[PDB]
């Protein structure tokens, strides 16, 4: 687990979240669940339910795509409960647009990235917390 193996997963990570429209929001969430730990995927589900993104995109109907703003950076690394974690933060443009409309945010995610059996994710690691802020 290279640290710049890291830190391009939690890069696809991040975008695929902001990757879906009106008509698949369905299969795109839920295929982006491997990238996640147990709770981490817990976790990106209530905090989806909480924000309304999701509403909006299937009342106005429309289609939601990101791009990383900066290159992805490691806040902080190292063990934490008995796992090694990687706090990674990536600031990103989300584009909600559809016919009529053409709205943009400016995001910074941050993700908590920790060391998991291959047993469950072939990958290694996974995303313990997925956290959305703004500027």
């Amino acid at each position: 687990q290279s640290d710049s193996a890291v830190l391009q997963w939690a890069n696809q990570a991040a975008i695929a979240a902001f990757t879906y429209n009106f008509v698949n929001y369905r299969d795109e969430l839920q295929a982006s669940s491997g990238f996640f730990t147990a709770e981490g995927w817990d976790q990106f589900l209530g905090a989806l339910e909480q924000s309304n993104n999701l509403d909006a995109v299937k009342a106005k109907k429309l289609v939601v795509s990101a791009v990383a703003t900066r290159a992805p950076i490691i806040l902080q690394k190292g063990v934490l409960n008995g796992r090694y974690s990687w706090r990674v933060q990536m600031p990103i443009l989300v584009t909600y647009q559809s016919a009529s409309e053409f709205t943009q945010q400016n995001n910074v995610v941050t993700m908590l990235i920790t060391r998991v059996s291959t047993l469950n994710s072939p990958r290694g690691i996974g995303i313990s917390q997925f956290v959305v802020g703004p500027a």
